[PDB]
């Protein structure tokens, strides 16, 4: 008795959705959309990059550092569409800021139940 890929966003329409009406924010060069404050069943997550932040290494690491929280985040997220993308001068950060991004963005997105220290 468990989630699918259902928590995910492997469509355009997953990825439209939230384009869509959804409520995207941002907090210095991580932005995060969401859809519906919890009016689905799985937390729809996604990733996504700018053209202009510079080499796959930076694409990279904004999504790594992001695939390693999420990943603790896991439990921690609800389901409301929940995805982050990197502004463009996120590209300076690393997978240690990157990482401290979402401890805002992410924060703002509300895709935490409460949000643990």
């Amino acid at each position: 008795m468990l989630l699918e890929k259902a928590y995910r966003i492997k469509k355009n329409a997953d990825f439209q959705r939230i384009y869509k009406k959804g409520h995207s924010v941002a907090n210095r060069q991580f932005v995060v959309y969401t859809c519906n404050n919890k009016e689905i069943d799985h937390f729809r997550l996604g990733i996504s990059v700018s053209k202009k932040l510079g080499n796959a290494v930076l694409r990279n690491k904004i999504k790594r550092a992001i695939r390693e929280n999420f990943k603790v985040h896991k439990s921690h997220i609800l389901a409301k569409d929940i995805i982050v993308i990197a502004r463009q001068p996120a590209k300076d950060m690393t997978t240690l800021q990157i990482q401290n991004s979402l401890e805002h963005v992410l924060k703002i997105a509300k895709v935490f139940n409460k949000k643990i220290k």
